[PDB]
């Protein structure tokens, strides 16, 4: 149902970054065609961090998977293999709450 | 200073146009539903009915408490009834005293 | 290399009206040893604010940090932040990669 929310607690975000947007379009493709992502999210971002000891400034692309936690080791575990970065950016956030509607969705999809 | 929070809620959703969103986000607002909503672009990829689909999308991120968030949920699929919109909600661990506050005075 | 649980990680966000100010905020905080890492993302926002309801062009920040630098990263962007009340949420990862929880412990 779609006006229904309800408690989740097996819904995974993944964050990651990575530098071009062909790059990030390529891994959202290929995670939803390996069944690893129901959805993938891009947008730019400026990301600012120190690197070689100084402050670098560098436009990314800021990738979301939305998955659920039976898939979430198998997609770090293939996007480590695929991702261009030596060591990607990689933080997992749970939703705690959805409709009915899109969690079924989500699980459907994977 | 920061204060641990059990109560506040993010609402993300994804909608089709920049015109719906900014409509939606005034509506929430205006209604007492979220304190504060920000509308972003984004490029997503997708699983519909078999088929990848690419497409560029708004998602919204409404910042309401646990007792609108029912009522933001509905009402929002109440706009777009068509639609099986995205629907994430997160909690914050914690806030200042001041936002959560404001937050909290702000929702009707 | 591998996922490993994390409680000691935070996100706190947070926005600013410009580009500008957002870049200077995010090298500062970087500088002085309270973030690892600042995202900065253009938004629109819409909010209640000063009787009324605005929508604005923002820039939304995440500052990645972990919750021993989190106390000090809120009192020190408290002193620097151009608003009057600053957007305060801190989110919390439930896991990321043993290396990039590493990185981010490491770099502060």
């Amino acid at each position: 149902d779609l006006s229904s929310l309800i408690e989740t607690a097996d819904l995974r975000l993944l964050l990651t970054t990575v530098s071009t947007e062909v790059e990030a379009q390529q891994l959202a493709q290929a995670a939803v065609e390996a069944g690893l992502a129901a959805c993938v999210s891009i947008t730019p971002i400026q990301s600012c961090y120190r690197w070689q000891g100084a402050i670098a400034r560098e436009t990314e692309q800021q990738m979301s998977f939305k998955t659920t936690v039976e898939q979430l080791d198998a997609l770090q575990q293939w996007l480590q293999s695929q991702h261009p970065y030596a060591l990607p950016e990689c933080l997992v956030l749970t939703p705690i709450a959805s409709s009915v509607a899109y969690r079924d969705w989500l699980r459907s999809s994977l």
